[PDB]
């Protein structure tokens, strides 16, 4: 029994350690590149560094602290802390969704008025872009958290908010709908129909034709970027709110799955930037 415990905790540790590597070294890699690299400064590449860093606050904080978590069976950091892993973890998803959201305006911006779009957009606003969304992001997800919106009067429930090492996340039914559709659903539809929109003007323009290839191959990249970031949370969310309605419906074990999930999503956009040249030939740049 004690055997059991210190092999599966060793190798989970090991697991983790090995995901918090592939994060953190992913995406310092991507905002290296775009730092040291002119070529690298488009505007575009300006909110995949804020993306990046919300990758990286995950890597750095969010998975660390989980990974505590789920090793060692209770959390160790107290009450305070509990509250802030939870805020940076919701604020870290709200900020991704948005930034997407964004990104994918920018491209039908500069895909259907590149003239308008250049007299538009600059350096001084893209920052400007880029702040609004951590604000938005910020307001939306660390004030109801600090301010109790979402604890629940359930005496179970209150059992865990009691404990020093319980750092479970239950929720009244009003904040589970409210911040799923406010934190995901909602900029995921604004998302989609936006990037079906870039998808149409892309195509009905088809019919120099390598100068269209390659910015053809750069927006099917944020295509896979954005498909990716849906594929790892839906699946979280639907769930959300499934268990608002039915909590037998789906077993437990898939909730907290779906989450890490989640999670692992950080660790996936530096391995798809490498299907552009640059990015490959400044990771190799760096790494030495
Ligand atoms: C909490 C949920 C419901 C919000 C989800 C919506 C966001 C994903 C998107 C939708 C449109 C985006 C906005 C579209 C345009 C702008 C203008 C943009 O930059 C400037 O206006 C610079 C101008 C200057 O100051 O000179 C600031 C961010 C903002 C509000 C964007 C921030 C994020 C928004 C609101
Ligand atoms: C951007 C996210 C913002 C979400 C804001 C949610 C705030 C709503 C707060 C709320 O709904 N409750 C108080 C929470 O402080 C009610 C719950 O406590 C509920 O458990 C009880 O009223 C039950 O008795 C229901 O019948
Ligand atoms: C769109 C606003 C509709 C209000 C949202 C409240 C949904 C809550 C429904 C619910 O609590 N149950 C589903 C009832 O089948 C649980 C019951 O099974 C027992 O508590
Ligand atoms: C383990 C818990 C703290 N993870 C929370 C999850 O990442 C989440 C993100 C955004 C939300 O709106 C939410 O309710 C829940
Ligand atoms: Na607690």
């Amino acid at each position: 029994a004690e055997l059991l415990s210190q092999q599966w905790e060793a190798g989970m540790s090991l697991l983790m350690a090995l995901v918090v590597l592939l994060i953190v070294a992913g995406n310092v890699l991507v905002i290296a590149a775009i730092g040291s690299t002119q070529r690298l400064q488009t505007l575009t590449n300006l909110f995949i560094t804020s993306l990046a860093c919300a990758d990286l606050v995950v890597g750095l904080l969010v998975v660390p602290f989980g990974a505590t978590l789920v090793v060692r069976g209770t959390w160790l950091w107290g009450s305070f802390l509990c509250e802030l892993w939870t805020s940076l973890d919701v604020l870290c998803v709200t900020a991704s969704i948005e930034t997407l959201c964004v990104i994918a305006i920018d491209r039908y911006l500069a895909i259907t008025s590149p003239f308008r779009y250049q007299s538009l957009m600059t350096r001084a606003r893209a920052k400007v872009i880029i702040c609004t969304v951590w604000a938005i992001s910020a307001l939306v997800s660390f004030l109801p958290i600090m301010m109790h919106w979402w604890r629940d009067e359930d005496p179970q429930a209150l059992k865990c908010y009691q404990d020093p090492g319980c750092c479970d996340f239950v929720t009244n039914r009003a904040y589970a709908i409210a911040s799923s559709i406010i934190s995901f659903y909602i900029p995921l539809l604004i998302m989609i129909f936006v990037a079906l929109r870039v998808y149409r003007e892309a195509k009905e323009q088809i019919r120099s034709r390598v100068m269209l290839m390659r910015e053809h191959k750069a927006l099917k990249t944020l295509g896979i970027i954005m498909g990716v970031f849906t594929l790892c949370w839906l699946p979280f969310f639907l769930v959300n709110i499934v268990n608002v309605f039915n909590r037998d419906l789906v077993p437990d074990w898939l909730f907290v799955a779906f989450n890490w999930l989640g999670y692992a999503n950080s660790a996936m956009n530096p391995i798809i930037y490498c299907r552009s040249p640059d990015f490959r030939k400044a990771f190799k740049r760096l790494l030495a």
